[PDB]
């Protein structure tokens, strides 16, 4: 099961290739500029076997509740109606969003008490590091 070291509140402290990740999904040019400046706070809670990942920003807010391996509907920060699944692999929390015959993965790993986020999309690789607060 998901390591409870994921639980807590994480604050973004480093972003790489996110600008290109955003652009690579079709994110509106207005929603783009505001995402390159956002430093969201991420809160991972649990309530039995349901995992909730909240994304709190000044700009926007998002939130997803799910069970591992079970497909759910997600509406993304940039308004994408996706059909996502979250799986566990070697301790990494891999989320995959599918829509319009497209697909992207968000692997959330832990590295030295800090959470790393690998976002893939058509050869684009974003990397965001998160510090527990
Ligand atoms: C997460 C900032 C929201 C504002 C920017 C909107 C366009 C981004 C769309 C996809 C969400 C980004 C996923 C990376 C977040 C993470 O690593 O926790």
């Amino acid at each position: 099961g998901m390591s409870n070291k994921f639980l807590g509140t994480w604050k973004l402290v480093s972003s790489e290739n996110f600008d290109d990740y955003m652009k690579a999904l079709g994110v509106g040019l207005a929603t783009q500029k505001l995402g390159n400046l956002a430093k969201p706070t991420v809160i991972i809670s649990k309530k039995g076997d349901i995992i909730t990942i909240r994304t709190e920003s000044t700009f926007k807010n998002t939130e997803i509740s799910f069970k591992l391996g079970q497909e759910f509907e997600e509406t993304t920060a940039d308004n994408r109606k996706t059909k996502s699944i979250v799986t566990l692999q070697r301790g990494s929390l891999n989320q995959v969003q599918r829509w319009d015959g497209k697909e992207t993965t968000i692997k959330r790993k832990l590295v030295n008490g800090k959470m790393v986020a690998e976002c893939k999309m058509k050869g684009v690789v974003c990397t965001r590091i998160y510090e527990k607060v």
